[PDB]
């Protein structure tokens, strides 16, 4: 994994790497792009799991 273009799909993917076990969650689980934090991040620019590492429990 480096510096890429995540969105919701391999959000959870990434998301669900740093978590694993940890147990992960969506944010803002409303409106599009709630918690675009991510969603609008990695999917928009990009993240590492440093911050997906923030997006789990």
């Amino acid at each position: 994994f480096v510096n890429q273009h995540l969105c919701g799909s391999d959000l959870v993917e990434a998301l669900y790497l740093v978590c694993g076990e940890r147990g992960f969650f969506y944010t803002d689980p409303t409106g599009g792009g709630p918690r675009r934090g991510i969603v609008e991040q990695c999917c928009h620019s990009i993240c590492s799991l440093y911050q997906l590492e923030n997006y789990c429990n």
